[PDB]
């Protein structure tokens, strides 16, 4: 099973200038809980944005060019990325925009955080078709001293 996990600001913005400009510790904690002990697939730009391997997860990087760091696994196509995960129950695709576009048709589950923040961005989450997806979990949180925007954790499963 393939799942996508992402945090979306208003208008599906997910990034600006190869960064995420907000800071929501509760959402990073949610990301860690839902990805720990699973393989994570990411594109090269997102690998450069994170800047280090994510511990406790098999890190698989998509790039058309040879890898430059043997602490992670480098692959050259979507099919190779999936194969490199082996026989696991759940593969987590962690972006960015181009990678999400390619894996969306193959995904059965979306873990989405909707952040009430207006962000200028240059990268968006793919338009998906709402009729294809059932919301099976949602949990709203107001802003607090640690998290400066309200946010909504949602899990959707392909109908
Ligand atoms: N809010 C969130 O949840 C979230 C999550 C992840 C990322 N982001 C943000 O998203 C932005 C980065 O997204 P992005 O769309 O620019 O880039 P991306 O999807 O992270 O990376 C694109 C790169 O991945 C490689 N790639 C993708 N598909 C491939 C394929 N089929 N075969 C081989 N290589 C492939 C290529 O690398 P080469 O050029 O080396 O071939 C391509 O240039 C950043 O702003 C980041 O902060 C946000
Ligand atoms: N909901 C969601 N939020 C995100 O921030 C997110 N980020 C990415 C890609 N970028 C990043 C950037 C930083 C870290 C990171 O530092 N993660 C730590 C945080 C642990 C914690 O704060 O409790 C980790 O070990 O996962 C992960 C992914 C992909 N999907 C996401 N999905
Ligand atoms: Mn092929
Ligand atoms: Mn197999
Ligand atoms: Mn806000």
């Amino acid at each position: 099973m393939i799942s996508l996990i992402a945090a979306l600001a208003v208008d599906r913005v997910i990034g600006m200038e190869n960064a995420m400009p907000w800071n929501l510790p509760a959402d990073l904690a949610w990301f860690k809980r839902n990805t720990l002990n699973k393989p994570v697939i990411m594109g090269r730009h997102t690998w450069e944005s994170i800047g280090r391997p994510l511990p406790g997860r098999k890190n698989i990087i998509l790039s058309s060019q040879p890898g430059t760091d043997d602490r992670v696994t480098w692959v050259k196509s979507v099919d190779e990325a999936i194969a490199a995960c082996g026989d696991v129950p759940e593969i987590m695709v962690i972006g960015g925009g181009r990678v999400y576009e390619q894996f969306l048709p193959k995904a059965q589950k979306l873990y989405l955080t909707h952040i009430d923040a207006e962000v200028e961005g240059d990268t968006h989450f793919p338009d998906y078709e709402p009729d294809d997806w059932e919301s099976v979990f949602s949990e709203f949180h107001d802003a607090d001293a640690q998290n400066s925007h309200s946010y909504c954790f949602e899990i959707l499963e392909r109908r």
